[PDB]
């Protein structure tokens, strides 16, 4: 094999989120808990994988944006720093 081609996506129309179906739901939620507990690193293999099932990671899939907001909950629910931000006013 070789492992690495075309690795970089276009920018899509997306905004906001969608509430997915409920034979979705679970199956982005599921991942979400396990992406906050083992590391973002796991995320780079599903996305690896490009299958059917894991298709609502990809970027200009839609349910990505829910993805996205489960796996800030599991994430500040066991952790999550603040990193406080240089002020720099007009």
């Amino acid at each position: 094999g070789s492992s690495g081609s075309s690795g970089t996506s276009a920018l899509a129309p997306v905004a906001a989120i969608i509430p997915p179906p409920p034979d979705v739901q679970p199956v982005i939620d599921k991942l979400a808990e396990y992406v906050a507990r083992n590391g973002l690193k796991f995320e780079t293999s599903v996305r690896a994988k490009n299958d059917q099932r894991f298709e609502f990671l990809q970027p200009w899939h839609q349910y990505n944006a829910y993805y996205e907001f489960k796996k800030q909950f599991f994430l500040q629910k066991e952790g999550g720093d603040s990193m406080q931000a240089v002020s720099a006013p007009e």
